């Protein structure tokens, strides 16, 4: 029953399974996984690491139930279902890789294609071999958790159905809607990062996830159950939404902050063959087939990064002189945006393929230099009102009321630039993206 | 041409090119590998801020002070060039940071190397130098208006000391330049300023002391006929509020029980891997961790980096110091045994850290006991630390002025181990004559 | 410099020059007036008087000036601009009457439906003979006020014109929607009592004031200068509204919270003959006429009502019988509710007849009893105000330019007989008036 | 039927009816008039409160303890009628508070009749059966099961305490229902939880303690086979932020210089006016306001009403009394000279207020002085402040239990007098062997 401080919850405490699972090393992992990925490169107050974030989910996730069973006993909401919700909170960051998104969304797309990677994937994956290896389920049933049962339902609440949920029965369905919500945005795993990210940004956030937890309440909505907020928390919801908005344009859109990820991604990408992460029965895997091993996978790290910057081997000579150029801050130029607005969106797949298209779109007039498909990086950014949130009434408390694509040329020089924006406002034309700003 | 950084305490930071230039070097960004806290962060998960971001703030804030000093008083006769040189001396202040800070200077190498003076202000002075040679630095700052042969003095002073009047960087009467980042007298400097707020600010604690309102108050005056920074009468209220902070942050983070046994243990660590671990230097040459603090090109190489390379080292020789590495994730920690203050103004040398737990564990304390335990059983932690001093000033009259503690850990965990560790200490205080260690 | 301890604003630095102006009897006389009036009866909590909610506003009022000055400097703001504002939020008060709301809303209505008065007429008068009896405008000179112009613009910022301004040009126009502001129901006077209600109520107010001050900017709206928000701000006004809505529906119209009110009125009414309130040149006034002297108004407070409770005198045997069954909790009696929707409001003027208006309508069916207008009390409660979209706003991008009546009848009979008859007569009252129809 | 009131503390009171009987009462509802902190009101802003609402929340908060008792431990035959009693007693403890609070008991009456031993509390007793007998509540209360010749006693003793085992109202195995609403011994009572909630509320001091909690884990346990009111081992943590909220109320708000000061300016002028003032009792006899306290009916009338009935005054024979309210409204106070304390264990009686400035005027204080002042100028203000000897339990084995100060003010305001005053006073707390005053 430890006590842990923390800049914005306050005290955080801690059931000794959750101690239990957190003193792990597949969970003292996350201490060395940037939460921003490239964006301590941008901004400077953003050190922090998944794993102080994954301690406030974990927590955020316990409040907000204990608080719906408080309200609501004729919920039935356990002591067993408490601990299943924080340990989902806690969890469902096992699996992210080097540089948090970054991995993901682009490593792996980019080092092999035809691989279906998501890091929500990854957790589950990385949960499993954290409670076996630490012989964590005697713990769980000696606190009173079914771990053929409860070890099922964390997992469908980290990773979605693998009505579908074999976790738990349909009249406890909104204990799925906690940690993670498809539906209307609103879960405590935003909330943490909101509050988190504000707090190293230098942004205000106004948004009281307090007073939001104090008036939730689960009501019934088209014969199912949900967790609602109660109307006078419009106001707190607005402010919610704001943040979220500004999260987005200041800080995950950063331009520099993405430019600099596509660096990292092209060092891993130079680097993927020469470096080798120990895994199970000795077996040796790369950067890009650790995410196939787990016990390697526990060895992936940001520590990879500066293993490629402190290399003396001449084999990694290419991966270590981009990372000595976001040293030096020599990066990649920003030739432009533009949309698929209207058009069918590029898909994780086909990323390898973009900068080949970009390079033999045929700009003319005809251009003093030409560029090939290594001089181009095609960045995709992803994106994934307050109205598509559900409300209730003090009188009835039973009853309820894009993608981005940027074009950054290696090539440093004003008329190779130049060249770069004819190619790049050619390969929109013909493929009938938007028309690129000046 | 100005660079804005964001940064949360401070806000937007202007950064002149020249700063800039000297930040995006290695020997710079080799700071955004270094915890401020050390293994601070193994307690407190807030506290995952860097040196980096602290070195801005320091640079910030010495140039905001010179800056408010020069406006003020005009018959200071502060140059942009001498402005130039205080932010440049707050940015490098801690270029010679090692792996954890304070853990490296402080325990590491006086365990490793007792028979070496080292400090990491000395070592911000050679990485200073070896940053401003690599990238041709002296060039840019010549276009700027620093004279290099004249200023590079004064940057290294202001972080260094002295290499009658000490000084040969900047005259007796631009004296109070020596005052701004780092202040030997009273502990009032930007320096201070910038890791109170900061600390404060990812630790969770309150933090009433109000730098702006300080530098706005600020001036100089004559105090003794040597020119001091001074405070006005009315902000002797904002100063106890500095103090009250420094004082809660040392009683509840940096002296903080398991912080500190933490800390020992990762040192324990590099202690255990020294020797198996090569970091290459310049001209090829290969350095240890201890002794490549005596290349700037090794030095540069050495970062937090070095306590991953051992946890995922895969290597047989490094298993001894792997398995206290894993210890630690595990969270089986070394033993609180108890703390003790060394009676009368003595304290103990960082050179005579080695031999105390050999004096430790040869205690004879009778009656006799079940177990007897060896010296390499014993962690001894030396853990190492208001107006007065300070020069105020009143709006009528302007120009004119009006510890060490010692905690021992066993790495034997059992019970009647324990026992006998508690007994050996107790007898140890006795005939050193420190105090008598509390239950 | 004094520095005042406040429960809703915490510590409240005043200027010497307010000071002087609060250490006067005529200013120190609202710390005897209910801010709530019958809502002490009501709601225990409710304890808190004028004096208080005046300092806050006062405070408020130049927090706000303070702020714009310092953010733009361009309006060209002065300290003196800044004192004028403070003390016009000061005393904006100074002319409410025993009970406050009850006195210029319902008493005085009754009392003498010939004259107009507000407390805002009130508050110029005895803010006037504050500076005059006291010997103030040398000390305002004394701090750099010019004491015909500003004491003008103070009137000025409570009464409203006496471009129709003479206390300051058209181009500072926006110093005139601080204390009060008739267009978007946006001022520091609300944002006192909404806390300092709330404070008192146990109701949540989340209206934030610091945040909605640091991000007020004026701007240029239609060639107009105004106070405007930035865009952000919207979640934090969507709380202002609400705390508005629910201090209106839970507390301003309590239904007991006004019976109550009109009691203490029936009493004021009833001894209003036989009260002499000691005025200038020693003359004697009563209730009702206190407000044509400043003098006397002066020593018109809350105490009234224990003066009359405490009689022996014969006279007001019929008050102080008032009074008693206020105490004893023998309250006049709900008959119901009903709006004048579609029909002309029912004017101050005309609220003395309504009672016979009520018991002469003709209730056929024929009742077993009858009532006469004695035995009626109608109260007319008044509210007058998406009203977020009344607000105007900036984003940082374009920092430049810009983005009823309740009546109420009461009877003083409390038999089931005479109620059921009450009933009859107020829903016929209602009929041949086109008033809406009263629910069950 | 149960009425509901809003408390903006401790939110919804549901009141059984027998107390809504109680309540609206002319005896009652004279708390509505009569200040909290009284004088205090003249010093903070926010401190407006009355009696009133602070009787409904004793009242309040003593049948929430009563009750819990009962519904942990049946087996202390907690009834009804027990917990409507000590509810009553709650409601009615402050019944006998004059003008102003403390300011009459504690100072106004000792000055004004010395010879009299009068207390607030003797006065609850008074007013509380003149309360039942005017308004015919003994019928009321036997309709809902109290019996009213032994429930009576039960209520009055209390609140004055007994008129062996000293009490007739219940028996000793039912003792520690009188340690709810007025504890004597360890200073834990209702009573004292509700003004400390109130009192920080209005006062904007932060008050740490969660009296619902508290009353979550109280047990009734054998204390030297004695029946007492327990608290949980674990929850002491509750227990010290008590007592801390009580030392910041009297350092911060209760101890106040100014508001002192008022305090006795209020007293003055109502010594001024205690004869010309009539107040009708009971048989149309007229009291003055010291006497009112003998006829209960004139007591009634009696509330802070008197002070701007005072003020109003065109009368001539109350011109001087008037005077000192006058300055009161203009901020023209009483000006302080010191403090002291009186060393030893002896505390100064009630009884010797009166002649306090008599000896202070007299004292004889060589150096001689430019001026000399007669008693009429000294007012001598006697401030008196009325965790470990509370008793706990432990969960295992829960049936078992595990000043003065004096200051003195000067009328007279200009620096020739004043200087004087200083002098006599510091003479005087050196020939009555009191400690020196400071500054
Ligand atoms: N267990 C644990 N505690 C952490 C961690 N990070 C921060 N803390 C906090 O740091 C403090 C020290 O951690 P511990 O290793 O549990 O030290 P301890 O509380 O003395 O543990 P014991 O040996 O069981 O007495 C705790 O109070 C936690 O609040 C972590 O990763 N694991
Ligand atoms: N130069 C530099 N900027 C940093 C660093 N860390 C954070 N930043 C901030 O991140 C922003 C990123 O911009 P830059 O890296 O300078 O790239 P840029 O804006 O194109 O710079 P220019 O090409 O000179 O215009 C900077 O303006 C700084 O505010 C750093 O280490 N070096
Ligand atoms: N002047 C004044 N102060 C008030 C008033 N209401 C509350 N206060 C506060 O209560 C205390 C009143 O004491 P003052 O006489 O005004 O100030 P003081 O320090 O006691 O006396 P001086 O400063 O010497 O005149 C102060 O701390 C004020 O903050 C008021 O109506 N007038
Ligand atoms: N009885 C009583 N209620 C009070 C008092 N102060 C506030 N209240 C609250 O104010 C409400 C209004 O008073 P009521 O007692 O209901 O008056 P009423 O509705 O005319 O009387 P009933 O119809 O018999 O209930 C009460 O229900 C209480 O919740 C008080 O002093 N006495
Ligand atoms: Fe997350
Ligand atoms: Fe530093
Ligand atoms: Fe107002
Ligand atoms: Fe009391």
């Amino acid at each position: 029953m430890k006590v842990i401080n923390d800049p914005i919850h306050g005290h955080i405490e801690l059931h000794p399974l959750l101690v239990r699972i957190i003193d792990t090393p597949q969970f003292q992992r996350l201490r060395y996984i940037k939460q921003l990925g490239g964006g301590y490169y941008v901004f400077p107050g953003a050190s922090h690491n998944r794993f102080e974030h994954s301690l406030g989910v974990g927590y955020l996730a316990g409040c907000l139930v204990h608080a719906l069973g408080e309200k609501q006993p004729e919920l039935q909401i356990s002591e067993r279902d408490v601990l299943c919700v924080q340990i989902a909170g806690l969890c469902h960051d096992l699996g992210h890789g080097p540089f948090s998104h970054m991995f993901d969304g682009r490593f792996i797309p980019l080092a092999r294609p035809e691989v279906k990677w998501t890091h929500e994937q990854g957790s589950v994956m990385m949960f499993e071999h954290l409670i076996n290896s630490n012989g964590i389920k005697p713990v769980m049933e000696q606190y009173g958790l079914i771990p053929e049962e409860d070890i099922c339902f964390i997992k469908e609440q980290i990773v979605g159905p693998l009505w579908p949920y074999k976790g738990r029965p349909e009249n406890k369905s909104f204990l799925y809607e906690i940690v993670s919500n498809k539906r209307n945005g609103i879960d405590v795993d935003k909330w943490d990062y909101f509050a988190r990210d504000c707090h190293h940004l230098g942004i205000q956030n106004n948004f009281d996830y307090k007073r939001f937890i104090k008036f939730a309440r689960v009501c019934e909505v088209d014969n199912e159950l949900r967790i609602c907020a109660r109307d006078k928390e419009v106001g707190n919801l607005y402010d919610m939404f704001h943040t979220r908005n500004s999260l987005h344009r200041r800080a995950y859109q950063h331009k520099v902050g993405n430019i600099i990820d596509t660096m990292i991604t092209d060092a891993f990408l130079k680097a993927d063959d020469y470096i080798e992460i120990t895994g199970a029965g000795g077996k040796k895997y790369r950067i890009s087939t650790a995410i196939d091993d787990m016990e390697a996978y526990t060895k992936l790290t940001d520590n990879i990064f500066l293993e490629i910057l402190y290399s003396t081997d001449p084999k990694l000579k290419d991966a270590r002189e981009i990372l000595k150029q976001i040293e030096y801050r020599n990066l990649f130029k920003y030739v432009g945006e533009t949309q698929p607005t209207g058009q069918i969106k590029i898909k994780r797949e086909d990323y390898e393929s973009l900068p080949k298209e970009v390079a033999s779109a045929k700009p003319k007039v005809l251009l003093d230099v030409k560029l090939k498909a290594e001089d181009f990086i095609v960045d995709v950014i992803n994106m994934d009102p307050i109205d598509h949130v559900s409300f209730y009434c003090k009188t009835a408390p039973n009853r309820a009321i894009e993608q981005l694509i940027r074009v950054y040329c290696k090539k440093v020089d004003r008329k190779s630039l130049y060249a770069a924006r004819q190619y790049f406002v050619q390969w929109c034309a013909d493929r009938n993206f938007t028309k690129p700003q000046d």
